[PDB]
């Protein structure tokens, strides 16, 4: 049914505009699959875990923004900016939906595992749960406005 | 005819932007079906009632936002935010269209039934009717700006 | 040709955003047909007149907004807001395109007929003509900003 | 390739939003064809010249806006606003792309021919050239902000 | 999978809006291919290098904007504005993604080669790397706000 | 039936010879279609209005003949003669048939609209109606012989 | 559509009768093609330029008529009359239509090139432009009646 | 017909031998297409302009030869020779054929545009025209022997 | 049989090298057809006369070379060299083969006709006949070395 | 096998260049057939003898060159040079290969028969035999450099 | 397209003649493939690296020529000349094109790797870059004429 | 692949030109086969040995050239020149490639066997080895210039 298309378009558009308005990194960890088999593939099976990948992107972006707003350094040569993959000292927020929870809970486990084994603390993670993917952008807007949050990770599953 | 696509795109886009601008929950209770049979399925028959589901999402989001803006509590561990399913003390607004009223009136009945049996009062419900789905976003904007409204529910039916 | 899609997307999007920004009703009276036969059907023939329907929606919305911004009344029960279908005292603006004028002039006749027989005056109607559908949103923006206009009706014909 | 779709969507969307923000007429003179033969048809051959048509729309819109912001006149009857097709005293800007220049230069010739034979002067035309269609909206934004420009004409060719 | 469409739509839309808001040139150097073979074709092989083309567009736009904001000159004739292809004295920023790095690094080489052989210095190039195409718009927003950057080049590869 | 061919041949031949004998411009505004759908296309719909086009040709020819019979001017270079598109001061005659009046009246409206918006007066238009296309040439001969008529426009519809 | 046949028949017939009545050479430089590809072939491509050929015929005919009306000479043998291909001292008029101008302007360039490189002057060429092929015969009649014109060249493009 | 093969073989062979004998750069800007559509593609349309590309090659080769015959410099490392893309101070000759002039004139425009916008002067360009591609090599031999010419550009169109 | 290919390759190659060695124009007037019908087409019938075309090329090249070796003139602008089509004062040589003489004699007639009617004298034409196409290059070498010959025309017919 | 092509190309090319370098006639009497039957046809059977034809060409060319280098004569009219078919006083050389000698010896007989019956002497014929067609050009070079040889005849047979 | 054939023929022919004229080794390291897949196969993948092979041939030829021009030695037996594969003391030049640089840079790496690991120095390698394969022969001619160069390596990629 | 054609064309062309320039016999002993089976057939199997055949041709040519440059003798009759098949006193050079050495070494054995059994000495044979067929012509040029070499034999194998 066409119900799939309109929800997917608005969730992706909402998160993108929000990141530019607040000038803070927000990572897209939402699965958009045509079949149930395709979704299981990406939820901790032969095609990996999308929750793990989204967390890794957030860590890099947080370090990159710390570098851009610093001194930068270097001189007499091309300046190159890049982000490390160390999570020590960073604080993260996660927004997850409850629909298709059999798959979503696998993605949330991956995101937490990535942060901890790269040097982060569970005490620095804030987790917010919403009833559906439609409510992710408005909930993400509340976390992104907090001063002590470095990046936000959005997780959900949509099946056509 | 392509008339279906343009109306559906603008209604979904309008409600999404409105929720982010006013920072208030708005739930998507609009059916978008390809055939008449598919619409009857979701209007109180073998595939459930979409009006009931939209009301349940609104109740949860209202409680969640009450929790985020409070003290929060907890410490020395991962903070988790979630919303209960009790409607005592909450105030709701509903916007419904008149086209395909044979189906829409079934969705409005479900939304009211959900609120009352979860502990709400009919005195706390405000209902606004508009001639069509195109007029839902502008009407929803008037309710969302009232200080004594906690969440808004949008209901409509579109058939290709 | 794909020329049809881009014009249709921008006209619908422009009018929708304009209504939310100015918080005034704007009705969508634009035909979007795949064949010439489908267009004649909706221009005063076996499938009705879209110009008549758009005017009827404008009258209802104007009365509804008068009711929301008033006292409202009622008490100890569910508040219900709805609009009458009387046009006495209301002032309307119309924006119409010149392309496919053989069909557009039938839609403009229907809109004027609806307003007059529901109790309106021709003296209270302002009509603006533009060369094409692409120019409708910018022209509609000038009328919507006038203080003595209650609603705007947009009329046009697009054929793939 | 899908490269065609994304460029076409952004160019049309950019020009539409720009016209509403600055409240000035901007005309869409961009060809969007599926085949090379379809493009030659509309570049000064059996299906006319799109550059000529875009210039004619600009002249009408400029006169219409002069009329709306004037006294208006009339009374005791329905007010009708329309634009003449005389270009005496008007000042125009043109933005043209360089890709597919074998066709684009035919469209620019048509636009200049239309303005001159309707009573305009070549001294009142400002022409800006950009490397591609993607750069049209940003260049059009510089011309539209000048106080002595009445309307802007955008010209380009895209082939799937 | 539909994952390709939503990412491509948001990246193109984000860059377009950013250029209009900041009124600075931003060039679209992102490949959007249906097959791996189509991508290799445009990454330094029989169909050229898209990184080279994007850099050439940036140089022209930078010179054009220098000309518009200057005196302009000329008189008693049609004013024509155009940009040279000399890069002496200009300063450029580049944002590149890490996904499909086997192809992306070919595009970055082309962009640097174009700038140097047209008269630019490597000391005037700032390069920022991001984990994926989704993060390009937010990173591009940081460079575009610097006062000593004349234009920004965005590079990435997406394969359906 | 072959009835279509003989009428069409004689009407076109009659008007052509008449223009050469009297040395005055006469424009061919007669539709010759194979199907009813083809005729509606050219009578104010997706393929334009033939009545508008015929009037535009008459205006140009009238100005051109005023220029040829004047001084001409210029020297030491190639002489070029062309006609403007201003209708101020010109006087026009129109001959229209009554068969297929549902379509013919759309063409007559277009011709009058073109003349007025290019600067002409309705007081300077003479309209003659004949029962059929066969009678157009003899009626056109009476108007063309008047001293105060600058050009004649012939309008009709023939369907095989 | 049969519209092509009637216009083509009248234009060819008009020019032929005009040449016999005034006893002056008139050359037929009008393309009559069934497809767009056939027209491009004869407008300066693999099948030559019809504008060049028409000018060459005019030069020969002008010299031939100068020879017939002279002494003739010769005796006691068969008299043979023929025309040279030198354009020194001759004066030419050209009538060209504006429809399908993308092709017509190529034919006019060829005609001027032929005259100049055979020894003629641009100062001796008079160029008249008309809105369409239907108006060519009446315009050609004005030039042919001038005493200082030796031959007339008619140029146009018609596509079925 | 086999006429295409023999002309193409001799033109390419002639230019190649000439460049080696005189030890001066000569660039191959001749289109060799199987169909008319393929030729239009490369004459300023979706596949670019071959005249522009040939001029760019000439500029690079001229700078490279200036570098080889100079000091060279560098030491204790691999010597690398390359040419810049600045045209300041260079002098160019162009040889163009007249057959298929509708396409050839587009290629000549591109070559001149490239030279001027890279810093060259029109005063430093010498243009020679020949009746056909067969005559290009002998004409190119006269320009290449002049002492004040740095490179030669050959332009033509051949269609099988 | 393959006999056709080897003769055609050597005749074309021989004439091309000869023109470069002696630096004198030589024109290729040899028909290379696959069928007898194709040859008759080009020997004075619906596809013209190749002997006429070859003579016209020789006249232009002779005038061009007279211009290059002269003063040239012009200044402060782009120098353009081109050849007139006047044959007064020029001297020509012709080499023709005897095989397929039924067709060759038609080509020789055309070449002589072209020269005389453009202003040349028959007294200035030298005609040499050889038994076959294989012997054309060696015979052409004797004429090209004479000081009082301006250009050479080669004529022959080969059929596969 | 492709062995046939390379030998045939080099033998024909070698003889052609040799004739131009030494400025002496050399005739091509080599059969190039696809099948054995085709070769027997041309070796003294229903399609004639190629050895006879090559000798006849040599006789004509020898007389022609005697005429060109003489006085020439004639005046006040077109000069025509041609060769007789008398062999009295001429001296000839023949180079023949040994491969396929069953056919080659028939060709050598024909060449000698032609010379004798046209008035030549066997005492004036020099015959050189080589092992194969590849060795013909080098052997022909030794004969052509002798002062008392007027023309050379090359004979061989190649079968694919 | 046939463009591939003519470029390939001239590049191979140019290098071959150059080696014989200067009597110095030149190696053919140019890939000529029908498909992109075939080219990747030979650019450092399952079918090896053509750049490595060309360098190995150059080393052997350089040693062989050193041996031929020396004493030679040996006696009373068959003399055999052969080249070692040691690169100590030799000096090499490389000419490489820029088109299809994604593949060409792999070939240049292989050539340098071969020379160094066989005992050569990077200080003894001269590298020249040209815009395309057409320019390789003229650039190779400049290196081959230097006294301190032992062999030249030509590298390029052409794809049909 | 087309790689086969270009190498084969240049090797055959190089050897042919070399023989004419130095006026010394050079024999073509290179196999050009389409399949591996065809090559084994000609390398000492059912279709003979090409190395043996090439040596036999060299012996004959060496004796023939000794006869031409001698007295010649004979008189009062047709002079006939031919070569014996005795190798006593003659000196030979051989150039062989290393690619496909499994087959090439069979051809070299045949060439040596032919010379010895016809009366030659192994002491009079000089053998030069090159890495590939491309290097044969340049190596053959060094041997052919030695005064004490009577003929050269070229051996190689190419497989499509």
């Amino acid at each position: 049914t066409p119900h799939f298309d309109y929800i997917a378009s608005e969730v992706s558009k909402g998160l993108a505009n929000l990141s530019l308005e607040l000038r803070k990194p927000i990572t897209f960890g939402v699965i958009t699959a045509d079949t149930l088999e395709q979704a299981i593939e990406r939820a901790g099976t032969k095609h990996g875990n999308k929750g793990w990948e989204a967390a890794l992107s957030a860590i890099e972006m947080a370090n990159l923004f710390k570098s851009l707003r610093g001194t930068g350094g270097s001189g007499s040569s091309m300046e190159i900016y890049e982000g490390k993959l160390t999570a020590e000292g960073l604080r993260f927020g996660i927004v997850a939906s409850r629909f298709n929870h059999a798959l979503v809970d696998r993605l949330v486990e991956g995101a937490i595992d990535c942060i901890v084994r790269h040097g982060g603390r569970e005490e620095d993670i804030t987790l917010v749960r919403v009833p559906g993917s439609w409510e992710i952008p408005v909930a993400a807007g509340e976390l992104a406005r907090k001063e002590d949050i470095d990046a936000v990770i959005a997780i959900g599953v949509l099946i056509r």
